[PDB]
């Protein structure tokens, strides 16, 4: 089997991505941040504290004939940003793209916190990194992917998110018109769970490259680039006027600026950030100072291949046996 689910930014900053997925029998269309970063599948429901969801769409298991409670399965959160959720577990039907898993582990919150009831665009987050990250208790869950994986034809997906467009989640299979040039594949360690790879370097514009070591993870839920410090200095010093607020929590530029493109390698090859990627706007509606795509990860303790990343590249997720991570220029 396979699916192709289209996924779109949810504003005119690619902040995050939606993705249309069918839950339960008739089906309720719920629109999931697609979140290789983390393992959990839930969404805003019938259950969710009412004073805490402001126009997202809800999940209601009572009207799915499909669903059935996960007797006392719990689940609880938390995302790198500091946001959290918790709930409770049903399973049931779910579809993304054409592509059905029965009896998916569908997390119901009961409560979520404040940036995702301000996310009103927002219904769930629809987790795709390994399985050992679920948070159900006492009997861990699957994500979707690898309660799909053996019945698709390959057992991978690819992400192809587009810059202030719509792209593609594909299920399954590698859409080879969707990338220019041949996809570099590269190792993956799953230790903590991720999707984590190691970059070979560098470059910042029409710089030379530097080779060095980059470890990292590939994580579409996650908007920014977060690299060592020495990196992100090294860029925002070919940006006149750019520097590191404590008040705004990371670099900001003259909105006057040109950024350059900043590339990383994968194997042999290299995957070029357009500067225009790195431009997150004003910090406030009529500020000259603008937000940087390319923060410092110093302080999460992991450097994070976010969208500003993945959205320059074709990324192939291969699930096999020995996982790796695919990159295509595009
Ligand atoms: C701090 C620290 C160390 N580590 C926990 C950092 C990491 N953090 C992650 C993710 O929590 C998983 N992916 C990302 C993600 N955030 C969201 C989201 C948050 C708020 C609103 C809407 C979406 N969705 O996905 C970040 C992986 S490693
Ligand atoms: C322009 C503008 C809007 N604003 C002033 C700047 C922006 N801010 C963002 C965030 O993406 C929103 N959440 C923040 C955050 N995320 C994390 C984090 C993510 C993953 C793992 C660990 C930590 N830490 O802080 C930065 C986009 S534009």
């Amino acid at each position: 089997s396979t699916g192709s689910a289209t996924t779109t930014p949810i504003d005119s900053l690619d902040d995050a991505y939606i993705t249309p997925v069918q839950i339960g029998t008739p089906a309720q269309t719920l629109n999931l941040d697609f979140d290789t970063g983390s393992s959990d599948l839930w969404v805003f429901s019938s259950e969710t504290t009412a004073s805490e969801v402001d126009g997202q769409t809800i999940y209601t298991p009572s009207k799915s004939t499909t669903a059935k409670l996960l007797s006392g399965a719990t689940w609880s959160i938390s995302y790198g940003d500091g946001s959290s959720s918790s709930g409770d577990v049903y399973t049931d039907t779910v579809s993304v793209g054409g592509l059905t898993v029965t009896g998916q582990a569908v997390e119901s919150a009961k409560k979520v916190s404040s940036s995702f009831t301000e996310d009103s665009t927002i219904d769930g987050l629809l987790g795709l990194a390994f399985s050992t990250l679920n948070t159900v208790s006492p009997t861990q869950q699957k994500t979707f992917f690898d309660n799909a994986k053996a019945s698709l034809d390959s057992p991978v997906f690819t992400a192809d998110l587009g810059y202030h467009a719509p792209g593609t989640y594909n299920f399954g299979f590698i859409d080879t018109t969707a990338y220019t040039g041949s996809i570099t594949y590269t190792a993956v360690s799953t230790k903590q769970g991720f999707w984590e790879w190691t970059s070979t370097g560098y470059a910042v514009g029409s710089g030379t490259f530097k080779s060095t070591s980059i470890d990292g993870i590939a994580d579409t839920g996650t908007t920014l680039l977060y690299l060592p410090a020495t990196v992100v200095s090294a860029y925002w010093a070919q940006v006149s006027g750019a520097k590191s607020s404590s008040s705004v929590g990371g670099y900001v530029f003259p909105c006057s600026a040109t950024l350059p493109s900043f590339t990383f390698g994968v194997g042999s090859a290299r995957i070029v950030i357009p500067g225009d990627y790195i431009d997150f706007g004003p910090i406030s509606t009529g500020s000259s100072s603008c937000f940087g795509g390319i923060q410092s990860s110093a302080g999460i303790g992991i450097n994070i291949f976010g969208d500003v990343a993945l959205k320059a590249a074709f990324v192939v997720f291969n699930g096999a046996t020995t996982p790796t991570l695919g990159f295509a220029s595009k």
